[PDB]
């Protein structure tokens, strides 16, 4: 009996044990101590107990999931996924996630350790599949919650490099599900054809879910794919930071973004991104307002690095039969991004920031306003016709730019003969730069090409620092565009060669609330009379002009122009200057045009 | 002899163990490997060396601490409280932390792996307590210090719910004390009554520490409490980063407040606020200025995100009979803020900054300067009328403003009949945008307020992007308040029918060194001469004006008034026109009104 | 036989366990699961397995090594190196970091986790080391990779005190080697006079290494040490966060940087650096472009706190023989950064940008682009003749400063009759806001001094916020610089008693593309007409001028000087003002002269 205890399975049960032979401390058994931590090798067995090895031809789901059962059942722990092993999975989970496609089902405040390596079998290949799933009923409406469930480690998760075998169906690493105090950091996901790596929350049901130092590589292959978004953050007080994210493939360059934040309180930080279409969505979905309401307020995305295909922040909100989601108070700052090196029209139309459609492509159903994009910069290469500061898609409630340095070909641009958003409070501050990159390319193009419906409450403040005489204009307003209650103004520096600066086709400066200014070149001709006499415009069309003054130098000698200029009521502007000698003058002069500023 | 060897709590000592059996590795004992870690189970054990089990009716303080007491006797280590237990304290401890109200002590090298929970028994209800001391004598002048002391897991401190019993009692959650490379990370604090949650440094003794990925939820829950801040840094080179802090109590809109910067080269970054008062106070109290000096410098306060209920970021200084506080240095950036909703003044007034007063309300002991506050945004709802940019209400030295978008009732305010603070070097730049939520919301009140003894070295750029006809003025000066070597500018969008731009109550602006722009209607007759003809104005109170120009159009044919005009000894503008025929023209003209600029 | 087995290093081998007693665990033997884990005291023994205490007398170097090479073999693991002992190193080892004067050999899956302390022994006084090294050949070129190696915990790297024997030694605690997949968490770095830390990669080789949460304290001691950078990050998509640097010897604010970015997509975030001479170059070698190719972008410096003797942010490009290095897309924000009190001249020219030439002084062969300076503050005290915001001494073909606050002697400086750069695309926006510490302390000095060969497409807004009448002027181009393309403009504020604004000593504002404003003081005389009269100036240097405005008031009754001009073609400003009565006038007007603007 002595030895047989000892061998048998309790035998460590029997061997005396006190902490550094210290008197105070607790006569435990070796067993107590080796049962303060947990692996996946004490649950990775035969019927009879015997350990079996991990590998290719064996499926360790059960044993996983019989490790997370059990903790569970304590009230939680720890399970380490052991360094220098594979371990792989190879069917389907039962249960609750079997409606998710699941593999391991995860349990309130049992975390897990990953070390080594998880693996997916060819049992997988051309199958839907979510690796680990926080639900537990297959109707996630009926689902209870996961909590306290942190997965962290320095190992890996590879899907296998299987592609999709349909487009409508979903891959995933990570569901929390209706999560609250979740989070996955340290580990690498890669080699996958997925949906997403790793959901947070489902339709703003969780809270304090985080996604840290983990890294996604690789994880769209094939044209089956229908979409990717790396990680999908749909609870609120929740966020990624200092993440790395990289795709290879050409698929991905028109398909996958790195991050949405689909409900309040969540943010996007620190974090590098190369090879992907798009950066960050960033919207409140009705159809996904029923655990934390119709509003996604607070919305950080800061300090990323990028290179992208497409559009980096993607804007929107929208409408079902019953519910409207709004979309305000969200704060761009601190980005560098570029559009990769592609040939124009070759993936998404490129840009900073888009302010998009619906999914069903409905540009009449967003309320997005109180929008702050600064200190951001922007670079596309000089070829990429197709690339933007702000694509403005849909209708848009405001969104503020300040101090940002874009390098692209528009500032503003929506492409005519498409939408026709309704715009308000747009506010382009003087202070963002436009750099110079596409100089000398934009023929025929208007550099804030204004197709909108109409134009309300809005700023627009061009300076240019150098010249492109290659653009029709710097800002251009076709007549079926409203304007009102807006400022739109061009600095003269590096416009002095320019043969159209503003262009409003419907003559929308003339409006009662119209502040605008902007250089043009006017011939004048004066009378006869020595000493003080006027000058008058031989055109009409200044009307609306409240005052102008001389860009240009006086070359002559017996006579001065007038320096300055008011209008009279048909349309030709009217100023004193001064004949040392008499004759009727006539002179072209560049004028800064100015109404009501 | 071996079986009762074995048996004994030496057995694991004669148990033979040779690291996966390679032939190269020592030659040790089970002991020995059980050795190199160490939990609260090595100590929670009877007189008998029985293990107990921790529950509500057990006090487990005695046993972690001598856990601690005997890790920090072989020079350091990592105990860890295990998961899936509830461990209770219930009683003081003893010695120097008693001074403390302290429960367990803290020691040099002893760091806390926090994965259970650790509550509060009832023993504390109405009682003070600080859970975790790190002085080591009542008095903290007189304690050692604490070095390299961390505390981290997934585990979670809660407080028991429990009020306080009178408000002049503390609570506190860590008090690291003398503390040199300490830290907080991971850790749930909740459910409590507290006055803090997490001290770092005593009067300015301390480095390096620092609370990272903390949750503060639900801290105050009373009336009896007196005040409260989660964390207050008390040495330098500390900080706050990538922390969640809520509070659902009434008390806490009124009281809390979520970090305190109180010393140089400290840090509040990345954290998410909600319910609270207050963000931050970034101060520099004469009273804690012993170990680190009389300057808070290098103050950090970055990429937030808060919904708060009085003000953001409340800066101050003060003295003490022997020494004198100093803040410079200060940067404040990439926070996203809003006031939460409420009634106007049911809560302290609304503000993004505030320069307060002392803690004996005197606002003439102050010497704050060279502040940064760039590239925030701020929202208050409409209604509320106790909002600004900056509450100015103490004597300030300096303060910078550039590309934030302030959308609030206010920009700059103090009230009026209150203090009077001298303004230094305050610079509101014209990239700051001021939003429109507030418009038509303003009668009878002025955007910037300025009630001020004086302002000097200071900059107004006032921009407005869309109309709020509601204002009594843009800008305005008490007769009170002196001006000079200042720049006040009003830009004419969105003003042309305004009543008043900037006022000077007591004609400031006619300074020697007072820089102003800005628009007002004037009235102009001009003499009968045919050709060029003067305009005079009809009132006499330009005599400070160097010139102004035409926000007007003219609707006449047969003259034109001057577009351009300067003024006379007597106060009339002047200006030279234009009469095709003559006669006595009488006009009322928009002009932009210029001083110096 | 049995008692033996038990007493034998095999012992544990045979004593059974059952994980918590399940009967549906895994039936183990207690060896197994000490088999889950491993230190250093599993291989810290002598030629017959009994165990050595490490100390003082003891070089724990080639047991450390055992650990590394035996876990390897295994696929990985983490070796943890025990809290509460000081594991001291006192040899070289051998093999492949014999020619890297290496101590220890990294393998790749090894992860350390460091919760004791390691020291050097006085073996390495004088000599040279790398403590740690990945690479494994002593030819780089030949050395294969290091990857998914990580270094962690709560421990210290000690560094003996020792100097530096020879300024060509190099010195080293963790190089990484062409590593992917590396870091280093936690760790103190301390006590040293060391080249570097840490070093990342190689020749850009590389990808995904990190230094989070780490201090550096005192690792410069001796006037013998060349040159310190505490981390040198030369491999991509990898970089630097919240980590501490520290100096306190002289010899560091005169030789030490923190950070090395040298790839692209390699970042320095929220650190705090205190008595260093550099806070990070951005560099791209030519000579490290083997890995990752001869660009260096999307390189970000975000978010830190320093006090810094020399210069902030040092960019640099540089060719060899047959590769030629581009920086570009470079984003420098939110950083709060002082220069230490010192005497002038007493460490190198203090800046916050330098342009530095290469490291053999040349200043023609840089290709810098595409650089945004953004919401940062610097301030300088008054002393500091030598501070600047940008020291720009090489070759720039782009940099741009947005709503930066900067408070030191110059904004744009290069020493005359040094390096002569052609400058490109250098826009300073108009919402820098300038400092006022330096005023009164910039006699016969340029505020913007353009010591430049040319410049051009460059934009100045120069914007005073107090009052400065020390300085020569505002802005000066030394007639050796040409300017073309560029806008210069001095706004008035605080200007009016200036006696120089913008001076151009070479006349280059009369060029065909140059846009400018200033302000001068012009004497005018009139001709006799009562009435409409023209006043005209008496120098004849204002050819260039094509508008002018009034900035000072008219105390006379009688007549008006005019509010505007132009000019003619003799150098004369004319204008039109009004004589009430008949006389030649003869006034002094402070004027804002403008060109094309
Ligand atoms: C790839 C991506 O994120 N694309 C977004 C786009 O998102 C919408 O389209 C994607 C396409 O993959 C998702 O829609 C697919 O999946 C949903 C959800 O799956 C079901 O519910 C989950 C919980 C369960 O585990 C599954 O087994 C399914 O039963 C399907 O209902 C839908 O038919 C299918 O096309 C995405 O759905 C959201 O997915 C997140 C993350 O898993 C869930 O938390 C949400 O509950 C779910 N929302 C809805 C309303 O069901 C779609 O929302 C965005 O619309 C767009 C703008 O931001 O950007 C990208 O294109
Ligand atoms: C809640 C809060 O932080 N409020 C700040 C306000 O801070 C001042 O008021 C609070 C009120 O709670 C503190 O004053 C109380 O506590 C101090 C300190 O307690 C004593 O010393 C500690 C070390 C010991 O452990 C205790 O047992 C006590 O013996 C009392 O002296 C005081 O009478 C009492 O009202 C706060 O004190 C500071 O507290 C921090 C954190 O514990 C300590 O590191 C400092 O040493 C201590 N400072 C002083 C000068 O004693 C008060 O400073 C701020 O003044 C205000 C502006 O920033 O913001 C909030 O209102
Ligand atoms: C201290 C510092 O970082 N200074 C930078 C400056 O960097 C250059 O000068 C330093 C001086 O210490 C380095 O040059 C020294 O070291 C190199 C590299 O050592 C050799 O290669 C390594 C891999 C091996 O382990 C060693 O045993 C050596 O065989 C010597 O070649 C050179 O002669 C010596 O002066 C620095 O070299 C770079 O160092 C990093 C980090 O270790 C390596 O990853 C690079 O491969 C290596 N580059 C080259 C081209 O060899 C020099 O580049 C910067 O130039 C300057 C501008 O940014 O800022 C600081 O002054
Ligand atoms: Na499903
Ligand atoms: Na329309
Ligand atoms: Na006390
Ligand atoms: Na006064
Ligand atoms: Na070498
Ligand atoms: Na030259």
């Amino acid at each position: 009996q002595f030895r047989a205890i000892i061998e048998s399975p309790e035998g460590a049960g029997h061997v005396g044990y006190q902490y550094r032979r210290n008197t105070g401390s607790t006569m435990r058994m070796v067993s107590d101590v080796l049962d303060e931590r947990v692996s996946l090798w004490d649950f990775h067995c035969d019927p009879s107990g015997n350990v079996i090895q991990p590998g290719p031809n064996v499926d360790s789901r059960q044993y996983l999931q019989a490790a997370i059962d059990y903790v569970s059942s304590n009230g939680g722990g720890t399970i380490t996924i052991p360094a220098g092993y594979t371990w792989y999975l190879g069917s389907y989970g039962v249960g609750g996630i079997a409606g998710h496609s699941g593999i391991i089902q995860l349990r309130s405040n049992v975390n897990l350790n990953i070390e080594g390596r998880i693996h997916l079998s060819p049992f997988f290949d051309l199958k839907p599949f979510q690796v680990f799933v926080g639900f537990d009923n297959g109707d996630p409406a009926s689902s209870g919650n996961l909590e306290n469930c942190h997965i962290y480690g320095h190992g890996v998760v590879d899907f296998g490099g299987y592609e999709f075998g349909a487009s409508s169906q979903l891959r995933n690493g990570v569901a929390f599900g209706r999560s609250y105090n979740c989070s996955v950091t340290g580990i690498t996901f890669q080699n996958g054809d997925v949906t997403w790596a790793i959901t947070l929350g489902w339709n703003g049901y969780g809270s304090n879910c985080y996604v840290r130092k983990c890294r996604f590589i690789n994880l769209v292959n094939s044209s089956v794919n229908a979409d990717h978004s790396t990680v999908y953050v749909n609870c609120p007080y929740s966020g990624v930071e200092s993440c790395y994210f990289s795709m290879s493939s050409s698929f991905a360059r028109n398909i996958a973004c790195s991050v949405q934040l689909h409900q309040h309180d969540t943010f996007y930080r620190g974090s590098t991104v190369n090879g992907y279409c798009r950066g960050a969505y960033v919207v409140m979905h009705a159809a996904e307002a029923a655990g934390a309401g119709s509003y996604a307020y607070n919305m950080q995305v800061e300090n990323n690095i990028a290179v992208i295909y497409g559009q980096f922040v993607i804007l929107g909100s929208d409408v079902t039969a019953t519910v409207s989601g709004h979309l305000n108070d969200v704060i761009v700052s601190g980005n560098i991004v570029s559009i990769g090196e592609r040939a124009a029209f070759s993936a998404p139309f490129g840009a900073f920031i888009d302010i998009g459609p619906d999914n069903s492509g409905a540009s009449n159903v967003q309320d997005i306003q109180r929008v702050l994009v600064t200190g951001n910069s922007f670079y596309a290469p000089a070829n990429i016709t197709d690339s933007a500061a702000i694509t403005l898609r849909a209708n848009l409630n405001g969104c503020t730019f300040i101090a940002n340095n874009f390098d692209c070909r528009y500032m503003v641009y929506n492409a005519p003969g498409t939408t026709s958003p309704v715009v308000q409070n747009l506010v382009w501050d003087k202070s963002n730069v436009i750099g110079g990159t596409h100089a000398n390319q934009r023929a025929g193009q208007n550099l804030f090409d204004m197709q909108f419906a109409s134009v309300v409450n809005s700023t627009i403040e061009v300076q240019l620092s150098c010249e492109d005489l290659s653009m029709f204009s710097c800002i251009l307003f076709p007549a079926s565009c409203q304007l009102s209650y807006s400022k739109i103004t061009v600095d003269s520096a590096w416009t002095k060669s320019m043969s159209n600066t503003a262009v409003f086709e419907g003559n929308q400066q003339a409006g009662a609330n119209v502040y605008v200014s902007y250089p043009a070149t006017v011939n004048l001709t004066s009378y006869n009379t020595q000493g003080a006499v006027p000058f008058f415009s031989t055109d009409t069309n200044y009307a609306w002009v409240t005052s102008a003054y001389s860009l240009s130098i006086n070359e002559n000698l017996d006579f001065s122009p007038p320096a300055t200029y008011t209008n009279k009521a048909n349309g030709q502007l009217v100023g004193v200057g001064y004949n040392e000698i008499g004759g009727v003058r006539s002179v072209s002069v560049r004028l800064m045009l100015q109404r009501q500023v």
